[PDB]
């Protein structure tokens, strides 16, 4: 009845609050990531302590949220979806895209530097 329905909605509101906290923390983390990774910074800051803080928070927020989501899904036989996706899959996707983006930026610089030496040798005077 109404007791069980209160619990449904209260726990679900809690899941959404965890989602919003995770997203906040993630987007702040990515801002510091961009600054820390900026090529311009050599010719452009205890923001490392802060960057590191957000970094340590994230997996803790994820483990807590993961446990609550699963509890709620099992009890109510429903998938917990956010913006059309199981939220923890969205979380994993975000991390891997970030990881891959970081690699791809390194790789582009690598290939660019390599072609620069190639072209300087083939056509240089």
């Amino acid at each position: 009845g109404a007791a069980a329905l209160k619990n449904y909605y209260e726990v679900h509101k809690e899941l959404f609050e965890g989602v919003q906290k995770w997203e906040e923390t993630w987007r702040l983390f990515l801002e510091f990531e961009r600054k820390a990774s900026d090529p311009n910074r050599f010719t452009n800051l205890k923001e490392e302590k802060q960057r590191a803080k957000l970094q340590k928070m994230l997996p803790k927020l994820e483990e807590e949220l993961k446990a609550r989501i699963e509890l709620w899904e099992q009890e109510h036989s429903k998938a917990f979806m956010v913006n059309g996706q199981k939220f923890m899959e969205y979380v994993a996707e975000q991390w891997e895209m970030h990881r891959l983006e970081k690699e791809r930026a390194k790789q582009e610089r690598q290939l660019k530097n390599k072609k620069q030496t190639e072209t300087e040798m083939l056509y240089g005077s």
